[PDB]
């Protein structure tokens, strides 16, 4: 039976690498890495560097499909110095390490010839306010689509794809756990946008931030190893974060391996562990490739849509 | 505020037909056209030819989209004798016509230079049977989503895509209002297929036939506008489909306009309104193209995603 799918494992994936050049220190992979993250430079060549080589073979193509629509429309050939945006969806659960994943990819992608713009904006931002939250019941349910202003984080990925100047996106506090009045995160006329978040890829009855991916990432893992990443990492932060006397969780940092791995698995299995299984995992299904992890964090094979 | 969508009205949709030939005769279109529908050969000029214009702009650019992932996987490069299928997709109602537009739009892309192998297949062959129908109590739901083998639908677009020699589908009969035993119709290696269906722009948790598509349109039209449409050919049918001794409604042929149009309402309500406004306009906004009809079938406006 045919499948639109083909799959891999690091053996054959890594070959596909061809000969692209791998533009990163160490050092620079450091500061892109997360609490909890195996990432390293092997990884980042056997896996990321054949994606960021497919990547750009489809750039070019992806481009030859507007021309082929402006062509159609009996329109000028816009300065190649400004073309259509990119855009890259990386989608998955809290913990899988998407995050990282998207730091890399777009270091990658912005260090290549050319000097290409590459702007990475997450959905955070796009969070209603923890006030708003509450005026709608839902501070218990961040990270569900419906804590999402999906009406303005349309606007922004529509806003900057049609050939904007200047799109404006909201900035997110993980510290004070809310919207920051005043900030703006202000993204220019990329030349890809990389769009990280949970339900990125969902769908819906209407034209979403999704129906604008020309490439999509889904970083996966067996649900019960996140759930140890999720938990792991809460601990971990009891003397990272939650240290901050002005974090909103400041009162997490006392807490004790029990406390904490009793507050840990609670959060995931109320918030977390229900929006994975009923919003995030549904959309895994038609995302350009899949970036599967083993228990260790080590991506170890994955998937991508031929078709 | 900036949008994915172009819209047009003929006068400037029937424009960019740019000097696209008119490979169709009157008798011709006749035979694709539909008991109700008023489609001309200046329809055909000023709003098919474009499209069918459009169309190819895209088939030989949705190509070098293909290549660049073969050129990325380290692939040979296919026959240009037997490249990857185009798949199109019409969707709307019943009684808008979008059949009729499926029919013509085949015949345009097939007579069209080269000798392009254009196939065209309705969902309907993809229907249960009404042994499986009313086992499943569903009888009264022909149309909607779950009356439909869409697992097996898929198989069908999916391997036809993925570079089959010929892929098979059941037949039903409209006539005898059930799938036809052992009746087949093979498809084999097209160069574009054409689905027609009510849903097949629909969505779920797992990759659709939707999801295969290069190209789609959804032909439109005021619900009030349909159900008169639906209604008017109820009664037309009377003299024609429903006078055969042998149809499965043959007892419709008696009714009168009244006892008819009431029949007709009924279903409508009941069946096909419902179907429409929880299924098939839901899906409307994610069309490549909608063909915006008239309350005297006149496609007067029309509506472009350009992204
Ligand atoms: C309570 C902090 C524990 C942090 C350890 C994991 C990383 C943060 C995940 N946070 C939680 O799972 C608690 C509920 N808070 C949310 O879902 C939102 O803020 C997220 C999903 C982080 C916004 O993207
Ligand atoms: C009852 C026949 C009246 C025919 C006039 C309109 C054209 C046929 C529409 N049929 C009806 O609306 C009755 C319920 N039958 C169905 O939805 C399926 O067979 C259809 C939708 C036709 C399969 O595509």
């Amino acid at each position: 039976e045919p499948s639109p799918y083909v799959e891999f494992d690091r053996r054959q994936w890594r070959a596909l690498r061809m000969s692209t050049p791998l533009a990163l220190t160490e050092e620079e992979l450091v500061g892109l890495r997360g609490l909890g993250e195996q990432i390293d430079l092997l990884e980042v060549e056997e896996v990321y560097l054949p994606l960021a080589r497919l990547i750009h073979l489809q750039v070019a193509a992806r481009q030859r499909l507007f021309a082929a629509t402006a062509e159609f429309l009996g329109e000028p050939q816009q300065n190649p110095d400004r073309p259509v945006p990119f855009i890259i969806g990386v989608a998955g659960s809290v913990a899988v390490g998407k995050s990282t994943t998207a730091r890399v990819l777009q270091a990658l992608l912005a260090r290549w010839d050319h000097h290409p713009r590459v702007d990475l904006v997450t959905t955070d931002g796009f969070l209603y306010p923890n006030a708003e939250l509450q005026r709608r019941n839902l501070m218990h349910r961040k990270g569900f689509p419906e804590s999402y202003n999906r009406r303005a984080l349309m606007r922004f990925v529509t806003s900057v794809k049609s050939g904007s100047d200047y799109a404006c996106a909201p900035v997110y506090s993980h510290l004070h756990y809310d919207i920051i009045p005043g900030a703006e995160q202000v993204v220019r006329h990329p030349d890809i946008l990389i769009l990280e978040g949970l339900n990125v890829l969902q769908t819906g009855p209407t034209l979403m931030v999704s129906d604008l991916f020309d490439f999509s990432l889904y970083v996966d893992a067996r649900i019960e190893d996140i759930e140890q990443w999720y938990v792991s990492r809460f601990l971990a932060m009891r003397t990272t974060a939650f240290a901050d006397p002005e974090s909103h969780f400041h009162h997490y940092a006392a807490f004790s391996d029990s406390q904490a791995v009793v507050a840990a698995r609670e959060i995931w299995r109320t918030i977390n562990r229900p929006n994975l299984v009923e919003n995030i995992l549904p959309t895994r299904p038609r995302a350009t490739l899949v970036l599967r992890k083993d228990a260790d964090h080590s991506i170890n094979r994955l998937r991508l849509r031929k078709l």
